[PDB]
């Protein structure tokens, strides 16, 4: 399974525009003040045909669970209600949010043996590096 590349423990090591992507999704300055300043692990962990991908940092943690190809209901880590649909788009793993007439997509693909994570809202475009750790 394409999916198998993908798991494991991955920490951030860099990170390009986030401030701005989080401006587009109307995350207030006193907790994009915190955010960028976060470097966040991300899990990623499969059982059968269930994902489940958490994301652990110092002030907040997440957590979802989902079938690839099934819209399932998350509440974000700046607190949007969203419609959610994962797929494994050859080696890219597709994650799109939709909510109050909005879309955003998180891209994770391995590049270099690193976890290449792309965030688009509109036309803000963030880049977040992470490095495997386990
Ligand atoms: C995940 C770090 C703390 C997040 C605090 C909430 C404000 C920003 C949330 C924006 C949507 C989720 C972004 C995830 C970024 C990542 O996984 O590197």
């Amino acid at each position: 399974h394409m999916v198998d590349a993908f798991l494991g423990t991955w920490k951030l090591v860099d990170s390009k525009n986030f401030d701005d992507y989080m401006k587009s999704l109307g995350v207030g300055f006193a907790t994009r003040q915190v955010a960028s300043m976060t470097k966040p692990t991300t899990i990623i962990e499969k059982n059968g045909d269930i994902l489940t991908l958490k994301t652990h940092s110092t002030f907040k943690n997440t957590e979802i669970s989902f079938k690839l190809g099934v819209e399932f209901d998350e509440t974000t880590a700046d607190d949007r209600k969203v419609k959610s649909i994962v797929t494994l788009d050859g080696g890219k793993l597709v994650h799109l949010q939709k909510w109050d007439g909005q879309e955003t997509t998180l891209v994770r693909e391995l590049i270099d043996g690193k976890l290449i994570l792309t965030l688009t809202h509109g036309t803000a475009v963030c880049t977040r590096t992470y490095e495997k750790e386990a």
